[PDB]
């Protein structure tokens, strides 16, 4: 549990809510829409951000948000618009938890060191390395904790109980399951978790409509992470901002209130 995420998580407890938290990589389809993008999920609902730095091969997604790092990519955003932003949308959203998803090689490409400082500076609450597994992160949750940021870690779908365990330990503002609940198991694995004082878990896999959001928070998590779904808007109206924003500002309205 860590600074901003535990507030968070206390107000939506004494709200009887759960948390909505979409993801978007900076920067697609161009810095300043991008910013705009993330300015409408704050005003429309989102209980905190999980964002990405462009990376031109992502192992671990898919064709979609592929598709947004190559976005963001060819729109040419820089790792220092990536940080402008992020530090923009602070001033604007002090106590609005921000969440970074990334890819090992960008971090070490910027230096370990230079890359969290310049997220410290930024104000980023967690960072989360996409492609390295629990037992391999030291060097990464060490540079977490020296500046300030909460090392988050994924409990995979095939999960055993000693890596869990450390997935719990380890481990700080929330947990990310790479699950889902079904709409009307999942159930065992949160209540290994809570056992574990696991901070809270948030199930981020294929959520894409308001149900599962619901179904989400009825099986214990604490909320819905929803990745590819919001991207998925994004691409359709990369070219037409006002539908973009609309559309985009209906989701998360739509995807918020079921919690």
């Amino acid at each position: 549990m860590s600074n901003r995420y535990q507030a968070k998580f206390a107000a939506l407890k004494a709200q009887d809510k759960g948390a909505f938290v979409p993801f978007v990589t900076i920067g697609d389809p161009s810095p300043e829409l991008s910013l705009k993008i993330i300015q409408t999920l704050v005003d429309n609902g989102a209980d905190a951000l999980e964002l990405g730095f462009p990376f031109s091969d992502p192992l671990a997604d898919g064709p979609v948000i592929q598709g947004a790092n190559l976005r963001s990519l060819a729109a040419g955003t820089t790792s220092s618009d990536c940080f402008d932003i992020i530090t923009k949308v602070r001033a604007q959203h002090p106590d609005m938890p921000i969440g970074l998803l990334l890819y090992a090689n960008l971090v070490f490409a910027n230096g370990i060191d230079e890359f969290y400082t310049k997220a410290q500076a930024a104000g980023v609450d967690s960072v989360l390395i996409a492609d390295v597994p629990v037992e391999e992160s030291a060097p990464f949750s060490k540079a977490a904790k020296a500046h300030g940021i909460a090392p988050i870690f994924i409990a995979p779908p095939n999960a055993d109980a000693d890596t869990l365990k450390m997935v719990s330990e380890q481990g700080e503002g929330y947990t990310y399951l790479l699950s889902r609940a079904g709409v009307t198991p999942i159930e065992n694995i949160l209540t290994q978790l809570a056992e574990f004082n696991a901070p809270p878990p948030l199930l981020g896999f294929g959520i894409a409509e308001p149900e599962q959001v619901r179904a989400a928070i009825k099986a214990g998590a604490a909320g819905a992470i929803s990745g590819s779904a919001v991207v998925k808007i994004i691409e359709a109206h990369q070219h037409d901002e006002a539908t973009l924003l609309a559309k985009l500002a209906e989701f998360t309205t739509a995807m918020k209130a079921a919690t």
